């Protein structure tokens, strides 16, 4: 009944060009079985959205990766927020929701905006730059670690740690085994910068530890909640901003519309989030025998969600392969959906908006003038280098 496919969604050939295989996964049926890793797969928008909004049946406490926490021990202590189910997930979620609240973005927006308005000017003085290293990475690194309240020493560990966390959700391929092999130095620093004495007052991490008084989390739970933002608060914004620049580089008509109306910058970033989906996949584990798409999945089965394929499903989106800064992006699962929907989506949209805003007001053209190289990861889509030449407006 369920179609079986040998497609490896975690191979380098799949990362180079996932779109042909993602249509094969979508059109093969609402639910597929991937013989390479013995998992169920959903690639259409409807099933991916239904799985995300059914946390009781498709839980996350047994791991959002391939590995079953009930069968294998996790490579690191489980996330109190990402790898937990209600009700144990609720209160750590509420703390991170208030630390990254709408009232919090007001205190950092101008600093977020001025730094974006300072980087575009710096890169315009150089002309030919790398949109990944000198923009997609340089801008969030100049903004997010300080907003977290981080020290300056050892800051070159976060991006290797962030890339390793996303790589560990994948199967035991080389990408995962090579990552975890180079882990202990990155883990030691990250865990070190989760303790209360190492967080600057007023930063995100200090606010998390302040939320131990409220009784929603204990002091022993705050370092893990700080570790969640150190694992997820940087590299997805890097790939998200690096996606918008690439999309504006190959869709020059969309760049010119953004120039004429800079207020489209926020939705232009939301469109780049749907179009590229910096988080490609995430797992769930069936807590019961469940029927989905005419397929009866047993208990304790890993179900793979293709968030990028769901953001390009023609059953839900018109012209899903086109970058449209005026598209009604509401409903896309680039940030997830349900009780686990990205708690730091306001921080990511703030960084993406003010950067596309600075580009909309100061850049006239973005021309790719160098070899474009992709960055391979089991969970994250993103470019290693994007050599572009910026024309000042
Ligand atoms: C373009 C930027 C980003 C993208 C595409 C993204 C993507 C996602 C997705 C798809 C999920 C759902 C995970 C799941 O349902 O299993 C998620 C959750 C999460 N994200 Fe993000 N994220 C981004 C930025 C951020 C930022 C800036 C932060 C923190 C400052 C962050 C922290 C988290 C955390 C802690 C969770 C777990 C929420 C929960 O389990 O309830 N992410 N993210
Ligand atoms: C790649 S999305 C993500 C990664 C890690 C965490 C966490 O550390 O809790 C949350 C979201």
């Amino acid at each position: 009944t369920i179609p079986h496919l040998a497609i490896d969604p975690f191979s380098l050939d799949f990362f180079d060009d996932p779109y042909p295989d993602q249509q094969t996964l979508r059109d093969a049926g609402p639910v597929v079985y991937l013989d390479k890793w013995n998992v169920y797969g959903v690639a259409r928008y409807a099933e991916v959205h239904a799985v995300l909004n059914d946390p009781t049946t498709f839980c996350s406490s047994r791991g959002v990766g391939l590995s079953d926490f009930k069968k294998e021990k996790p490579w690191r202590p489980p996330s109190l927020i990402l790898e937990a189910d209600p009700p144990a997930h609720t209160r750590p979620r509420a703390v991170l929701s208030k630390v990254l609240s709408p009232a919090t973005m007001k205190t950092i927006r101008d600093g977020f905006a001025a730094a974006a308005d300072a980087k575009v000017d710096e890169l315009l003085q150089r002309g030919c730059i790398d949109a990944i290293a000198d923009l997609a990475e340089a801008y969030p690194l100049s903004v997010f670690p300080d907003a977290m309240g981080l020290k300056q020493e050892g800051r070159e560990h976060l991006l290797p740690y962030a890339g390793l966390v996303a790589n560990a959700f994948g199967p035991p391929n080389e990408l995962r085994q090579t990552a975890i092999e180079r882990s202990a130095p990155h883990q030691a620093y990250v865990n070190e910068q989760c303790q209360r004495p190492n967080l600057a007052p007023g930063g995100f991490g200090a606010c998390i530890h302040a939320f131990t008084d409220t009784g929603e989390i204990t002091p022993d739970e705050a370092p893990l909640l700080v570790r969640s933002l150190l694992s997820a608060g940087l590299d997805t914004t890097v790939n998200g901003i690096g996606a918008a620049v690439y999309c504006l580089a190959r869709f020059p008509g969309e760049l010119q519309r953004l120039r004429s109306d800079p207020t489209l910058a926020r939705n232009a970033f939301e469109e780049a989030v749907r179009f590229e989906s910096p988080v490609q996949t995430f797992f769930r584990t069936t807590t019961r025998e469940v029927e989905l798409g005419g397929a009866v999945i047993g208990e304790g089965e890993k179900v793979l969600m293709f968030l990028g394929s769901a953001n390009r499903d023609p059953r839900r989106w018109s012209d899903p392969d086109l970058y449209d800064i005026t598209r009604k992006t509401s409903g896309h699962v680039g940030f997830g959906s349900g009780v686990h929907m990205c708690v730091g989506q306001l921080v990511a949209r703030l960084e993406g908006e003010v950067m596309l805003s600075a580009l909309a007001r100061k850049v006239a053209a973005i021309d790719i003038d160098g070899p474009v190289k992709r960055r391979f990861n089991n969970t994250l889509r993103g470019l290693e280098s994007l050599p572009v030449k910026l024309t000042p407006a």
